[PDB]
Order: structure tokens, then sequence, then C-alpha cells
């Protein structure tokens, strides 16, 4: 398998390629051509030009219909997309079929639809000569949108950014994670076979620092950079676009909490926290790495969760009943294992997991870890405050509502929080006090694509979703007519 | 006159003071205590703590009423505010009476009202279990807003930021320009007398680099930095807050064009470009420093505008018939004159002005320049491309509508544009193709405070005004209830 | 006390007058001049001409200022409006001071503010020739608004309609209930003193059929009729305006249910039903005259409610601890007691009340009844299905959630419902299935003036409140510009 | 046996049938089964029950997808719908192919998409106890929507009502005009084949008074009546639903003006008024039957219009170059001719037309009239004030802007107006002064489905389109949660 860049409607190679590795078994899936600076520049110049081409003559209806045809194109090759994402990431085949690929199709459909329904504002005003004036606003393409996406939900997160960008009439230069370039390379083919005009969508492969990522980010021809990934990388990008005062949208790290109150459905909460901690092998920005449980139910909670955690089938993506795949890479497994060790040193009681499973097959050449649960760390322990991004959670008891609110908020992160309670007052009283972008009550990672999505503090900047995307990916222009 | 900081409800001095100079005659107005890094810290910490005090517990409608009292308090001392603004900056008294102070009062009233009327969103969704879920959004105080403002329209721009910050329930640490500290200090007196809780509004005086401005900007306790000023300054601030991923809102430099089509009402356009070029002595980010006029009317437009510019009265703030005051400072005048000779060096014809008026009285120790019109520079000339921020405009002919659109857009700035034409289609056709945040047709600087205001490219990022402000100065939070 | 009409900036009498009677003691309070058909004509014509005068030239901001001036005027005569409302209706002074008069003031201010903040819409479209077109909407005054209000909440409901009418720039001909004429007449005094131009606000007194009310609805010069009152009267007015196709907005009767689930806070629910059945002596359209309580707590609820209802103080408006004044009039009391008898005929257990209290003072000549609770009627009983509009509820057990939802919805009315439950899911699940315009959970008649307000089925048509009032009281006009 | 009713999922006949006549030649096209009171009852009960079936359980996304399938179903049978529409109406085949059928399809698609994008509101408030409350709104199906549609744009208008009715989750009982029942009959087959559940969409045929229309209108089981047609019929319908207080939405007659100012593009304006007077043979509610032209261009305008009008090809729907078909029926033709005669009695000059063309073939048996232009009537002539609904316009000169605005607004109708001018100020200054729901500038009948559509005065009640339809076809419910 080989992965090429897609630039101005042509698939091209580079002066250097790098390896894409199947994390299940450590085998090489493909060679990926790393776009160099010159190739990045040629991508940005083509996107700039495509704005003055036929793409720019498209009506909002026709533009939307072509976008639906992109979505149709994915559905047409659906099983191939499942396969690509699995290969790259080792995610359960089932998860890719029901979450990753359908969501990516919905991303285009939703923004196409929004592109047709969205309108702007009329403001009337009086003037000293008694004739008055009109102010109306319009949404225009921002211009060239730089897209840099991570490896955890590769197609889902890539299209979450590309779909609104294109729905708003922009052109795109997009750099998917080095770890998961396949689904995106397939998307490039779909764009091509859909008739998407050359230069409208450009795919560049490579890494971050000193590679395609950084180059995109320093290129003066882009109008915006929308980014999803590590919080320190966001800060880096922010400095990098700062001289050109580019528009920026960041969705970054979390150290998310789940809170289980004494009046929760205990069974539901054990299940809910199971999913929030070990979905995608804990490799979601939204996962609950910290969990607080009311003292009256703490032991029974931990017991129930240890049990459910131990039932999880960690194995082949297509293995019957498989709940967990491996981590994305060996690099990332090193990091996580380091935290596993650090938790021990920090005084943690390992309730379950804490190492790597043994398969006695090619999987031992992969990057699996076990779902871990910890107990017994203080609120200041590095393991409770820093993002690990593995299938792991620490559980602590609490006694008071105000106490636990304060403990959830005592963080430099503020992405999401899940709350469990059956009490109507509590649910609304507590939810509005959590200093994050996203609260779920009695569920987790339930997504309505119209809602504003984003974090506070280190967890991000800006919001995406619904009109928040329609606004971010557009110039808002105000036009004032004296009458 | 002594100008103290206002921190945690107390007026305080500092170890170091600096001079506030009247640009009309170079006289010392006041001494201003420069807040040090320790005092900046006190203000932020106080602002943080105010959030958990009585301020935090006010209903939206009680907050709004208090903000109307701030407005009332300014009205009550209207002429003192007029005097302070005039003293600092040399602006004609009439301008201070009609634009400057009324707008600061209106800023507070407009946003107090929006605080009461604004609401958020409800999203219903289906779930696999058929029970559905509810997503609702809420606006909360973002936290501590750092405000840093420029000297050209001091109280107007200061309150443009402080009013929505307070209306959204934030607490504020605000640093007005070192050239224009007086109206902000009077505002702190109004806040005090109005009973605004201590720590809610904090005034820190000083400079930018290695001073109060930079310290505010580096403090980890702020939640956002909103800034109006030079574009390179914006970049610096953006770099400075990057490690903290602070929300940012910037309104930056411009090199705005006016365009006069052959079907313009010629006299209205002459008068209009007069205003857009020389209002506030050209020290408005909105001012037209480039002007394009159709060939068939170029000569007559130029001659008309010359006569009108030479009729402008340049003088004392309360002189009879005065149109223009000085520039803000000797420092700024040096920069402006430097461009004036650059224009000669680049080959411009000086239609008028191009120097300093001679008064033969105390005003000669002030910072006056002449209103200045150039002709004959190419589009690449630095004087046509770089923001001067003085009372100057270069005028150039054009023949074709597309050509002029391209000439207007061929800029690293994109703040505003003014267009003159009596043609219905033209006004809408052309306006939408100008790459700026703000277009005016047959007028200029006519403001409805509900409109989004801001720039593209180097002229800013984000928008303010109406709901754009209400969204920027608020945490937007999505709460999702599984049913 | 003399109550005159106010037509075209003047107070005028009429050829016929009728008695305003204090329901506390049956005493004469005022003579009220009944406008005849000629006078209603005079009012409408003056209102038509007012739209062409100075009122029509006001900016939105100026119009809003003046309406705030109306609200200042009522505040400055606060206690006079209290006394006027109390004399007409017998309502407790505290209720007048806390709900009635303050809401009338807040109605004016809320819509004044909405007049300032409200804006309209901009829709861009493609055209076959490629040049495109734009559609913008504006709100204009509808024209002359005919207002007809009831006696149960005289000034609150009168101003609920008059405030948005005026705020949207219309002119008004308004006819308060013949039973409660006084506060509306003081309002005409405030309008006059505040310098509202003549013809903008016209007050006409009288009855329905063959009097001022009917003449209003029949007049071709009005543009809309907004009405609050009995459902059958809504129907008559709908027929009356049909030939003119006048805009209509109706808030009508109800037979509202309250539902107490097993998981309810029982003491709170008992207090809340006490309030929802007997506030204003049950003479609120939102009152709960049907109550359903889970069988498991039915006996305990009914006992608790009996105790609380029997502690209600029935007496003078300023009597210490007073909970209930009299009914509006002897005629209304006749209706209510005839229902008290009917309930017994239909087989009800009279839990408490069911007659008139004996005072041994002037109150015996008034129109008092006792607060009254019934048990043991079928869902088909007339007393359980017909609106009584007095201080009464019937309580009935239920077993199942779907059952009680069907029972509540089983009605020709659908104004409001109140639900008691501490369970998060139940609150949202059940609320969305009640076929009414207004649900409260764990409270009753809590009003945010921005929300849509109205009923379904016989309880109304249209909604008012927030932008719904702003839309109803305005012509919405679409203007399409081919570019 | 040709055109059957469609009730609870079955095509059924009726006791009595009536003739459908082709207006090209007076021949029988089909027999139509007239639904009786019993069958109208069955349809309404079945629609009531369908709300409780699976249609009731569809998610908003599935409901939308299903509506897109109805649309696909029409597209699949495109030319069959074209032929049915042409057969009933005589409309040119090109008009059917480009306007009628595509618009019908776009109706279903636009509202399906709005169903998925539309959201509601969240309002936060403070309370006495310091805990606060939430108010949130939801859109629910109104219930059974009764649709009564006219014959002039049969499928377009029928689906303009049925699409948002179905998109908001309602069920429908719809009665197309006796004159044009074929396309609606095919639509029922498309619903059937798409698997729309039984009772969700019901088609009943017949007349107004004493037939299916009147019966639908009086049935206690509908929740709303949306109607398009003559004003007097709107009035009758308004009275009929009055006892039930059913929600109503009316788009009624007009007597629309076009205004041509001296600075218009004269050739565009002639073309423009030629389209607005004579499209669909003047059988559009939006047609200009009154035309006002500035005296300086009056004779030239009239001369130009005459030439263009006499170039119109009046004939067969498939006739090479055809512009206009017949009127809908003999009875309508008699009406129009009656006006043609009345116009002469009122002293008009017949610039062109005024009678029936002599074809010397089977068209002479159809219902054709000539396109007609009058001059010389007074503003009070019946022919200038009463809607004729034929291919005719009267043209009158004017001198002053305020004069022509008054004469335009001097009407009991107020549906639409067209203005021709190239002047920027005039366009916006004049458009806002015309008392109609819809204004076009330099065009006519250009429709964006998002925009509010409706009239003032006799021309209608309420607005449809965009969110206006989503609100009318829904219950709006406010739910308030005490916290
Ligand atoms: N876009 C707008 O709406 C708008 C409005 C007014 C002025 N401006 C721009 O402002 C400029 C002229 O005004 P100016 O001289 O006051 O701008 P400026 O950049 O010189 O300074 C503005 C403010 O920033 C502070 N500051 C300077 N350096 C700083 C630093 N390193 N860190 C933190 N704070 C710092 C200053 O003390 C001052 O308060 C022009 O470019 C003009 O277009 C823009
Ligand atoms: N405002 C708009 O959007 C619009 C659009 C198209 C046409 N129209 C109007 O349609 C009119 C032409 O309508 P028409 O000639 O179809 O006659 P019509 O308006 O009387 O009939 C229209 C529909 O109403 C039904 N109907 C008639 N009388 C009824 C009754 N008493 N009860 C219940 N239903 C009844 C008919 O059977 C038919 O289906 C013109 O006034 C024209 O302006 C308005
Ligand atoms: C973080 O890893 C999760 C992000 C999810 C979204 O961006 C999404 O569901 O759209
Ligand atoms: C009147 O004949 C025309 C009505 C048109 C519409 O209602 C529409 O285009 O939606
Ligand atoms: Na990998
Ligand atoms: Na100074
Ligand atoms: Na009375
Ligand atoms: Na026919």
């Amino acid at each position: 398998s080989q992965l090429l860049n897609y630039i101005d409607g042509n698939f091209v190679t580079s002066a250097s390629s790098f390896a894409n590795i199947n994390p299940v078994n450590g085998k090489l899936i493909s060679d990926v051509f790393e776009a160099d600076a010159k190739q990045v520049n040629e991508a940005v110049v083509a996107a700039q030009n495509a704005l003055k081409g036929p793409w720019g003559k498209l009506s909002v209806q026709d533009r939307a219909a072509l976008i639906h045809k992109i979505a149709d194109g994915i559905q047409a090759r659906f099983e191939e997309f499942v396969a690509a994402e699995v290969a790259d990431t080792g995610r359960p085949v089932h998860q890719a079929r029901t979450l990753d690929i359908p969501r990516a199709i919905a991303n285009f459909r939703t923004f196409a639809d929004l592109a047709k329904t969205s309108h702007t504002d009329l403001f009337e005003m009086s003037t000293s000569d008694g004739s008055g004036a009109l102010n109306y606003t319009v949404r225009k393409p921002l211009g060239v949108i730089g897209v840099i996406s991570p490896w955890n939900l590769p197609l889902l997160l890539f299209t979450w950014k590309v779909a609104p960008a294109l729905a708003c009439g922009n052109t795109v230069v997009a750099k998917p994670s080095e770890e998961s370039p396949s689904s995106a390379t397939l998307l490039a083919e779909v764009m091509h076979d859909a008739g998407v005009p050359p230069g409208v969508f450009n795919l560049i492969h490579g890494f971050g620092k000193d590679s395609a990522g950084e180059f995109l980010t320093q290129h003066p021809g882009i109008s915006a950079l929308t980014f999803t990934g590590e919080s320190k990388t966001g800060s880096t990008i922010m400095k990098a676009v700062a001289d050109g005062v580019k528009e920026v949208s960041f969705a970054l790290g979390g150290k998310n909490a789940a809170v289980v109150f004494a009046d929760a459905d205990l069974d539901a909460a054990i299940e809910g926290v199971l999913r929030s901690s070990f979905t995608n092998s804990g490799q979601v920005c939204l996962c609950s790495e910290r969990v607080y449980v009311h003292r009256s139910i703490f032991d029974e909670f931990v017991s129930g969760l240890k049990v459910e955690a131990e039932r999880l089938v960690v194995g082949y993506p297509d293995q019957d009943g498989v709940n967990m795949g491996p981590l994305i890479s060996h690099g990332h497994r090193d990091k996580v294992l380091s935290y596993y060790r650090l938790a021990v040193d920090e005084g943690a009681t390992v309730v379950t997991g804490g190492g790597v499973p043994k398969f006695n097959d090619e999987r031992d050449q992969g990057a699996y870890v076990q779902p871990t649960i910890w107990t017994g760390l203080s609120d200041k322990a590095r393991c409770v405050t820093e993002e690990i991004f593995g299938p792991v959670c620490h559980i602590s008891p609490f006694d008071d509502e105000d106490e636990v609110i304060n403990r959830v908020n005592d963080s430099n992160y503020g992405l999401a929080c899940a709350i469990w309670t059956t009490n109507l007052s509590r649910a609304h009283r507590v939810s509005r006090q959590i200093h994050v972008g996203l609260v779920w009550v009695n569920t987790w990672y339930l997504r309505d694509l119209r809602t504003p999505f984003g974090g506070v503090k280190l967890s991000g900047l800006g919001r995406e979703g619904g009109r928040f995307s329609m606004d971010f990916y557009s110039d808002i222009a105000n036009i004032c007519i004296k009458i």
C-alpha cells in the first residue's frame, strides 16, 4: 500500500516517505509520502486559485449538492473506509462501522444542509437627516482553511473540520496525523471521483514540527487554522500564525471527570463510566480519566467497575466480542506505560490492569495495554492531573456537592464532564457550575452536531458545531447603506 | 493632577510615575502612577476573587441595572469627562460632546440591555433507546477579562470593551493607553461611587512592552485578552497568551480605501471623503488613507477636496469653527512627518498640506500637522500600503469596476471600505466583493452597535458588537441531558 | 370617582354611564362612561391619523425612551395604581404590590427594550443570470391595534397587550373589562402626562355585545384584535373580524391540571397546589382546577391540602395575613356557587369549603366564597371538565404515567399544566407530552417575559411574549432586490 | 372512475363523481369522486390515529429522510406530473417543466431540511430563593392539518402547504381545487409507494360550500386550516373554524401594482411587467394588474408593452414558442370577460386585447382570452380596484414619488408590489413605504423559500415560509423547570 499527497487535483509523491504501522501486530501497512515545504506552498497556491475558479461560481444549493455527493461517495466505498481506519488504528471493526465512518458521512451531510438553511441579519437605523440607513450582514468564504487533525478518530475528526470549511465555500489544505493517513487519502479519491474542482481540497502528508504541519501553519496564504490535538501543540500553532493574525479554532486536551452521586442509577453509572474511560482504548479527548463517587457507594462502584472492566475483550479488531483494540503506536504505549509506573510510584492501588496483556501471537508485536483502574491518589498527584490518553481512570470518593464541584474544576483543563444523578434539581444545579464546554448527565459522548462544541482554559479556544462552525469558517461582513 | 490606579476598590499610587502631556501645547497635564508587575497581580487576583463575591450572585437584571447606574454616573459628570478627554488628546470639544462621551454612555446602556434580552439555544435529539435527549446551552462569565485600549478614541474604545465584559458578568482588569489615561480614571471614580463591588473593575496605568500592558498579558489568571491597537502589537499579544490558550479578540490596523464611482453624488462624496480622511485628525482606524476615483471625475474631485481640506480649521479644542486638533503626541507626529517626507521621496505630488501649520503661539510647542492630500504614487508605494494614522489620503484614478475592486483588496489589511455611488445594483454588487469587515455606501463611520464589527487579514480576528460580544465575553456551555 | 374615555388626547364622558362596584362590600366606587359606536369610530380614526403624525416619525430609540417614560409614570404613582386595582377587584394589597403593578411596569420596560434590540433577516440567493439577489425583512407597525382585556388581572393583562403594541410603533384603541376599569383609566392619565401624542393611545369603556367591545371588533379601521378572555368570546370575535381578515391573537380559557407523582416533594407539592388552585381566589386562567395524585400518596396529599386550605385567611385586601379577597362580582359568584351545587349533584365529596364564609360585617354584602376541594368525581363530570374560574380543585388518584398523561390531555382546553416530581427523566419526559402551551415543573405561574405564552385547542391561537409579540404586533415585510 | 380519494392508506371512490375538464378544448379529462361528510370524517379520524402510530415515533432525521423519498418519488415520475399539471390547467409544457413540478419537489426538500436544522430556545431566570429556573421551548406537531388549495399553481401550492405540515410531524387532510385535482392524485400514489404510513396523508376531492372543503373546515378534529385562495373564501373559512379556535394561515387575493420610475432600465421594465401581468395567463396571486409609470416614459412604456404583448403566443401547451395557455375554466373565462366589458363601460382605452382569440380549431371550445392592456381609467374604477385574475393590466402615469406610493397603498389588498428603478436610495426608501407583504425591485416573483411570505389587509393573515412555517405547523410549548 502507498499513500500519496493530493495537490491541485493530482496525486503526487515526495522526496521522502515514511512508514505507516499497524498497531495490532507492528506490521507495515504502507509507505506515506511526506510533503515538503515546496509541496505545501504549491498546495496553498492551488487552494487560493481554486477560490477564483468554478468552485467560487457555485451557488449555495449546487455547492451543497456536490458536498452530498462527497458523502454519497463515502457510503459507496463504505467497507473500504472501515478497513482503512481499522488498519491504521486497530480500532474494533464494529466501532468503525457504527461510529467512525457514519459520523464522517454525517459531518458532510449536516454542513451541506446548514449551508442551505443559514442566513444572516438585517439592522435598520435612524439617521440625523431623517432618511435612515440599513446594515445587513453576509457570510463569505474565509479563504484557504488550514486543517491539522489527530490520530484518535481519524476520519471523524478530519471531516468535522473539512466538511464545514467546504460547506462555507472555502478551499482546504489538510494534514492528517502521521499515524492515521489512510481514510484521508481515500477521501481525496472520493473528492476526485465526485468532480470536486482541482485545488478545492488538498491533502498533504507528514509530521508536525519541521514537517508539513509546521509548513502549513507558517504559510501566509492561509486564512485560518483549525486544530484538534495536544494542548501544547495548540499553543505552538497559536504563536506560529500570530504574525499573520490568522483566525484560529482549537479543540485541545482534557483531564475530564465523571461524577457519580449517591442518587444515581448505580448500574447505569458503572456501565456509563466503563464506556467513558475505555472507549477507543481511552483514546478520546472526552474520556473520563478522573472519576469521583459519593462515599456511600464508592466501594460497590469500584467493585462493579473492576468486574466490568475485566470482562472487556482486548484483541483483534474483528475478534468476536472485542471491546478494546490496541493503542495507536509503540511511542504512545511507552508514554502510557510510563504513567502506569508513575501511578505506582505515586502510591496508587492498582484495582485492575496496570501492564500489557500477553497473547502469544503477532499481537505481542502490537501496542496493547490493559484497561486500568486506580484508587488512592491525592488530587495533586501527576496521574490525576495530567492527560494520559489511555484506557485508565482514577476513582476517588467525595462527600459534598460543593466539594466535588470544586474538585472537578480544580484543573488547568476544562473540556467535558459527565454527571450521574436521578435528581432533577441536582442535575441542572450542578451542571451549570462545572467549568467545562460540555456536560453530559446520565450519559456520555452523546453528540448532536448542531450544538456548540469546545473547551475552556487549556482545553481550547472557540467553539465549533452548528452556526459556530458556519461563523468560524466564514468572513462575517457588515454592509451599511445610507438611504 | 494625579492619576492613580484603581485596584480592589481602592485608588492606589505606584513607585514610578509618568507624564501626561497636552498635545495642544506640550504642557504637563498630570502625573500617572505606573502599575508594576506586583500590582498587576493584585488586580487580577482581586478580579478573580470578585467573581465569587456579591457580583457573582447578582441576577442578570440586577447586574444590568447596576450597569445603567454606571452610565448614569457618567452622564451626571458629563462635562468633566468631556474635559478629560479633550485635555489628553486635543480633540475638538464638539467632537467630545457629540461622539466621544455619548458613545461611551451608550456602550454601557446597549450592553446592559443585551444582557437582559439575550438567550441561548435548545436542541432535541433522538437516542437508540427511543427516550431521546435534550441539549441546552448557557452563557456564563468567561472569567477575568484583560482589557488593553488605544489612545485615539480613549473612553469610547475603553468602554466598548469594558461594557460587554461587565454585562456578561465578568470582572475586569483594564489598561488604557499611556497617552490617554484621564477619562478611564474618571470612569473608575464613577464605578466606585456607583457601588460596583471591589475587584469587579480594576484600572492599571502604564505602557506596553515591559510594563503593565505586557504584565497583564502574561498573567495566567486572566481568561481572555481583548485588544484594540496596532496590528504588530496584536501579534505580540497573541504570542504572549498562547501558552495559556487564552480567548482573544483583536481589532487592528487598516489601510482603508474609499471608492468614488462616476455616478456618485460628487459634492456628497467630496464632503464624505473629507470626513473619512481627516476626522479626529486622521487618527481613526476607520479612516480612508487610499481613495480611488473614476477618471472622468478625478480632476474635479481632487480640486474640490483640496478646497474643502484648506477650509478646515486646525486649532484649539474650543476655538470657533474648529475642525481638527493636533496629533496625540510629539512621538506620533514624528512618525507622521516621517511618512510625509517619504511620500515626497516616493514621488508623490502634494496637493495640499504636507507639513506643520505655523501658529506663532503656544500651539507651536504642541503636536499639530496639516491635513494632507497626495496624488501620483503607484499602488506599491509604501505610503499607499502602510498605515500612517494621520490626516492624509492618497488619491488615484481608475476606469473599471473589477480593476478597482482588485486594487482595493490588494492589501494585507482588511478593516473597512467606503463606496460612493447612486446606483442600486452597483452598491450591492461591489460592496459584497470588498474583502473587509465593514463597508459603508454613501456615508462613513455610521455605527449601529448591534452589528458585528471587526476586520479581516491583518486588521483583526473575531468580531464584536451585538451577540458577537455576548458570545466572546461568555463561556458558552452545552449541557446534555439523557432522558 | 368618574371614569372617562380617553380619545385623541382628551378625556370625554358619554351619554350613558354604569356602576363600578367594590366586590369586598358591594359598594359603588365609580361611574364609568360607556363609549358608544360613534365614539369608538372617533377613537379608531384618531388612532389611524396618529400613525401619520409625530409618533410615526420617532426613531425606535426615541419611541423606546418614551415608553420607559410611561413606565416611570406608573412607578411615580405606584400606590395610586395599587389602590385602584384593589378597589375594583378585592385582590389582596400584597398581591397588587408584588405581582400586579410591578408587572405592568415591567411589561412596558421589557417591550421597550425589545424594540431596541430586535432585528430582522438577510437571505442571499443565486439567480439564473449569475448576478444574484438579496431578500431583507423589516418590521413595521401593523396599524391600529384593537385591545380588549378581562378583569382577573386588569392592569397586567391590559399592559401585556398595550406595551408591545406601542413598542412596535402601532397605535391603540383599548377596552378594559367593565368590571375593572380604574387602573386602565389611570394609565390614560399617565400617557397624557408623559406627552404621548394624541390618538396614539385611546381608552374606551363599556361591555361586549352591543357595546364598546363589539363595536371595536367590527370596525374596519383596526388592523388587529388581540384578546384575552373566555373561549366562547374568542370565537365570537374571530367571526366578527373575519370579513376584514384582521390579524388575531387570543389567550383564552383553561381547565388546567396539576400532577403530583409519587416521587414528589410532598410538602412542596401541597403548598404549590394550594397556590395554583387559590391564588387570586382561583380567578387566574392558569389555575389548576383538576389535580391528579399518585394513588400511593393520594390520601396523605388530600389531608395535607385540606389542612392548608382551611388555614387560608379570607377577608379584606389589607387584612393581616390575608390570602384571598372576594370574587370579582356578585354575578360571578352566582356562577361559582351554581358550580358548587353541581359538584354535589354530580356526587362529589366536599373535602372543605363549598359555601360562603359568614363575616358579620360589611363583607357579607360582598362576593366572597370559600376555597373548595372536591374528591370522587369521574373524569367526565361537568365540574371536572368545564372551566369554573373560582377557588376550587378536584383531586383524583392515578396509577400510571401514561394513564395520567392521557387524562390530563383529555380536554377541549390546553392552556397550562404543573407537574411535581424530583426525578430528572420524569420532568422532561412527561412535560413534552402534555398538550398545553405552558408547563411548570415544581412551581407554578413563574414568568420570564421573553418566553412564548399561549394555549392550544380552545385555550387560544397564536403565541405572545418576546419575539412572538414583536412579530404579532408588526407587519413583517420581505423586500427582494435583484442585483 | 379516474381520480380517487386517498383515505387511511387506500384509494376509494365515492357516491358521486364530477367532471374534470381540459381548458385547452373543453373536453373531459377525467371523472373525480367527490368526498362526502362521512368520508371527510373518516379522513380526519384516520389522520388523528396516525399521529399515535409509527409516524408519531419517527425521529426528526428519519421523518426528514422519508420526506426526501416523497420528493425522489415525484422526481422519478417527473413527466407524469408535468402531463397531469398540463392536462388540468392548459399551462405551457415548459412552464410546468421549469416552474411547477421542480418547485413542488423543492418544497418537500426545503422543509425536510428545515425539520432537521430547526432548534428552539433556552431562557435562564433568577428566583426569590436564589436557585433560579430554566425555561425551554420545543416544537411539536400541531395535530391534523387541514389543507385547502387553489387551481392556479396546483402542485406548487398544494405541496407548499403539505411539505411543512408533514415536516413538522403533522398528519394531513388536503382538498385540492375541483378544477385541478390530477397532480395531487398522483402525489397520493407517490406517498403510497414511498411507504408513508396510512392516515398520515389523506386526499379528499370536491368543492367548497356544501362539499368536501366546507366539511373539512367544520370538522372538530383538525388542529389548523391553511388556505390559499379568494379573500371572501378566507373570511368564510375564518368564521367556520371560529367555534373551535383553530389556528389559521391565509394567503388571499391581491390587486398588485408595478411602479416604473424614470430612471428604470426601460427595456428591463417592459420585459418585467410583461412577465408580471401575463405569466400563467395572469392567473397568479402576485400578478400586477395595476401599473404606474412616470409620465416622462409613459407613452414609450405603453407602446413597448403593447408590442411585446402582441408577440405573445397564445395556444397549445406543446405548441412551438407558446407563451400562454387558456384560463382555468369557462366559468373563470366568463368572469374575466365580464371585467373586459366592464372596463370598456368604465371608459378605458383598449391598448390591446379585450376579447378572445379566434383559433378556428378545437381551442375555440377551450377557455382562452387575450392578453389585455388598458389605459385611461380612474383610480376608483372597479377594474382598477377589484382583483380580475386574468391576463390584464391597467397602466396609469404619475408625477411624484409620494403620490405614486399613496395610490399604490390606496387599496383594500396588500399582497405584493414591483418597483423598477436604478437609484439606490429610491429603491430602499420606496420599498419600505409600500403596504404589502412582498416587494420586488427590478424583478418579479423571485422566491427564496426561507423568506416570510404573506399579505396585509384583505390579502392574508399570518406568514409562511422558513421558520414562519415551522412555527405555524407546530405547537410551541414552553417548559419551565424550577431548580
Ligand atoms: N481596528 C480598530 O477598531 C482600531 C481602533 C483604534 C485603533 N486601532 C489601531 O491602533 C493603532 C494606533 O493606536 P495605538 O498607538 O494606541 O496602538 P498601540 O499598539 O501602539 O498600543 C495600544 C495599547 O497597547 C498597549 N501595548 C503596547 N505594547 C504592548 C505590549 N507589548 N504588550 C501589551 N500591551 C501593549 C499600549 O500601552 C496601549 O495601551 C493603529 O494601528 C490603529 O488602526 C485599531
Ligand atoms: N395569496 C396567495 O399566495 C395566492 C396564491 C394563488 C392564488 N391566490 C388566490 O386564489 C384566488 C383564486 O381562487 P379560486 O378561484 O381557486 O376560488 P376559491 O379561492 O374560492 O377556492 C380555493 C379553494 O377553496 C375551496 N373553497 C371554496 N369555497 C369554500 C368554502 N365555502 N369552504 C371551504 N372551502 C372552499 C375551493 O374548493 C378551492 O379548493 C385568487 O384570489 C388568487 O389571488 C392567492
Ligand atoms: C475528542 O477526542 C473528541 C472530539 C469529538 C468531536 O470533535 C466530535 O464528536 O465531533
Ligand atoms: C399566489 O398565486 C402565489 C403564491 C406563491 C407561493 O405561495 C409560493 O411561491 O410559495
Ligand atoms: Na499507527
Ligand atoms: Na500624553
Ligand atoms: Na368592580
Ligand atoms: Na380541469
